[PDB]
């Protein structure tokens, strides 16, 4: 509702992402480290210095346990899994028990196929056959901290978030839902929140100067949408 999430993939330099955090100033930042060449953990240190109270999330490659450890040392609070967690749900349960359920994020890239919601793995390239309904229920029971609802059909459209998928997922989970895909203008953000999303992620709209970060924050304020906190300005 009132949280902004920035997505920095391996294709963007860590220095660039840090500069964006200064101007935009989001609440949550997701950075990819599966390609060490980009100095992912180095950027994580930069985010902490600018705002040590930020929620940093790190995406690790399947099988890099020590990589997850380093990301935590950098000040990360949460870490993400996708195809690995789906193939072996036991990993999600173990991760919650060890570092706290709130630190494990289960990401699901989904599409509408055969008249039912179906999960896709491998960056949404290949269908698994697992139903979106059944997977979401399992993720909650496993102790997943949060769930990332990604719409592959809407990704890159920039014509509004997949409000259909958002509403459909909401009744099956009591976790925070991070909606990703379709974000092109301020109107799309407001729609996604009404659909029951807890936070909205956007990367393209910022890098290409499509939406103004500061004006976006003002928009949410005007509608009376904010988290339970105390405001003090002079």
């Amino acid at each position: 509702m009132g949280k902004i999430v920035l997505i920095v993939d391996d294709a963007t330099n860590g220095r660039e992402a840090v500069e964006k955090y200064k101007e935009l100033k989001p609440d949550i930042v997701t950075m990819d480290i599966t390609m060490p060449e980009m100095n992912g953990i180095d950027a994580i240190k930069e985010i902490m210095k600018i705002d040590p109270n930020a929620k940093i999330i790190v995406c690790s490659a399947m099988g890099q346990q020590a990589m997850v450890i380093e990301a935590i040392k950098a000040g990360a609070k949460g870490f993400i899994v996708n195809t690995a967690a789906v193939e072996n749900p036991s990993l999600i349960t173990q991760l919650a028990q060890t570092f706290g359920s709130q630190a494990v994020v289960v990401a699901i890239d989904a599409k509408r196929v055969d008249g039912e919601f179906m999960v896709f793995t491998y960056s949404g390239k290949k269908n698994t056959g697992i139903l979106l309904r059944d997977w979401v229920v399992e993720v909650e029971k496993r102790g997943a901290g949060e769930i990332l609802l990604t719409s592959i059909d809407r990704d890159g459209t920039k014509s509004g978030y997949d409000t259909e998928m958002i509403r459909f997922v909401r009744p099956l989970t009591t976790l925070p839902i991070i909606a990703s895909g379709g974000a092109g203008k301020m109107e799309h953000f407001l729609e996604a929140f009404l659909a029951g999303a807890d936070a909205a992620a956007a990367a393209s709209v910022f890098h290409f100067r499509e939406i103004d970060g500061r004006e976006l924050k003002e928009y949410l304020k005007k509608h009376g949408v904010n988290l339970e906190h105390h405001h003090h300005h002079h």
